[PDB]
Parts: C-alpha cells; structure tokens; sequence
C-alpha cells in the first residue's frame, strides 16, 4: 500500500523524504506518466508504474478500488534490507515486489534536481 | 492473514502458543463450527467464524482463494495493546477488527482445559 512504499524507500535511502524527493519527479514519478523517462530515477517509477498494470492485469487479483495502492503487504527493513514477507499471499507479494525493486531502484538512481517538478507537457 | 492473527493472540495473551491452545477447542475454534459453543471461549471463536462470514459477504471484498485469512492487513501490539492500522483499506481493516476482537476475546474467556480437542461429533 502506498504508505509502505513511502515507508521502503526511507529504508533503502535512510536520509531521505520520498513524498518531496520522489513525487513529480521526471515524467514518471507522480500520478500516471507520459513519454520517454528522461532518467534512471525516473525509469525505476515507468517501471513501477508498468509492475502496477501488471498486477491490475492478473485475473487472481482484484484490487480495491482497484489500485494495487490500497493494498497492505508486510514487509521487514533491516538497515537498508527490504524483505517481502513471504506469507504476502500472491497479489500482495507482487505488489509487494513492485515497492521493493522501486526503492532498490531509487537508491541507486542517480538524482539530478533538474527533473523535479520537470514541465511535462514540454518535455514528456 | 492467519499468521497475524495467532500473533495479535500472543500479544493479548504473552504466555501462550495460540496453534495448541485455541486449534480445535470447543465446537468452533478450528476449521468451520457446529451446534451451540460450549464456552466464552468457544463463543469468541463462533463470533470470529461469523465476523469473517460476514467480510466475505460484502460485495466490495474478493479475497483470495476466498478466504479472508488469505488478506495481511498490518498491526501492531504495544504490551497487550492490538492497534489495527488505520491505512488498512477497508476490507482488511474489517479482517484485522475480526482478529484483533477476537484476541482480546479469548484473553478474558476462561479456558478450561476439558473441551480442548472435543469430541465434535457428540458434543457440537
Ligand atoms: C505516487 O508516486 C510516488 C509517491 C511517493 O510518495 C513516493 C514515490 C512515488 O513515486
Ligand atoms: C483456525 O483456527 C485457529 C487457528 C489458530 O492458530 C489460532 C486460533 C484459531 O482459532
Ligand atoms: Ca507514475
Ligand atoms: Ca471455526
Ligand atoms: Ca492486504
């Protein structure tokens, strides 16, 4: 669920804010997207986005208000270590996965402050 | 989910191993329920049955397998104390109420050692 993504990315990146850093970032990272990714970072949330249409699009799992986003997983952060509990049950798990590589991903991307707030209808 | 669940009762009752103290006790704690409960203990048990009866008869809950135990909601539990998330969505937060209810339930039920392991199929 969207809070413990927030939640998993200060796991990965500790002295991060991730609703200030992460959101409108780029031309993916915020509500919907559009475009190329102009980024690593922003290419971790296209990605995140299409992991999101991908457990939408499973027969098994049907979503409230059908959005992978409200749905509660469980998960462990050990010093920078997410885990997936691995009693999530199958649409948890997935989703669960989407967060976890996004924030692994995060942590990794480069930030460039650039492309916070980038005007997306010119650049996306 | 089931595993959240036998632990919310080992933090309302710390000195207890909830698999062995309330799997098949009475005629309603375990796998579905028969006749009238023998107990408070056994009635926290048919009102559980009953509080995930009725989860998986609201329309706007498809659980997995069908089976709401299938649904991780996140807790948490401060000496004794069960908090159900307030993030959980909607149908996992009645899930976690059903849990956590019945937790606190079979905390004051006396337990009596004799209707462990009933015989179901004279006394239920
Ligand atoms: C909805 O997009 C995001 C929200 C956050 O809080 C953090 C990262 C995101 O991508
Ligand atoms: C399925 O019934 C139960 C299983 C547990 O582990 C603990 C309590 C129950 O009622
Ligand atoms: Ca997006
Ligand atoms: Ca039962
Ligand atoms: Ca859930």
């Amino acid at each position: 669920a969207l809070w413990q993504f927030r939640s998993m990315i200060k796991c990965a990146i500790p002295g991060s804010h991730p609703l200030m850093d992460f959101n409108n970032y780029g031309c993916y990272c915020g509500l919907g997207g559009s475009g190329t990714p102009v980024d690593e970072l922003d290419r971790c949330c296209e990605t995140h986005d299409n992991c999101y249409r991908d457990a939408k699009n499973l027969d098994s799992c049907k979503f409230l208000v059908d959005n992978p986003y409200t749905e509660s997983y469980s998960y462990s952060c050990s010093n920078t270590e997410i885990t997936c509990n691995s009693k999530n049950n199958a649409c948890e798990a997935f989703i669960c996965n989407c967060d976890r590589n996004a924030a692994i991903c995060f942590s990794k991307a480069p930030y460039n402050k650039e492309h916070k707030n980038l005007d997306t209808k010119k650049y996306c």
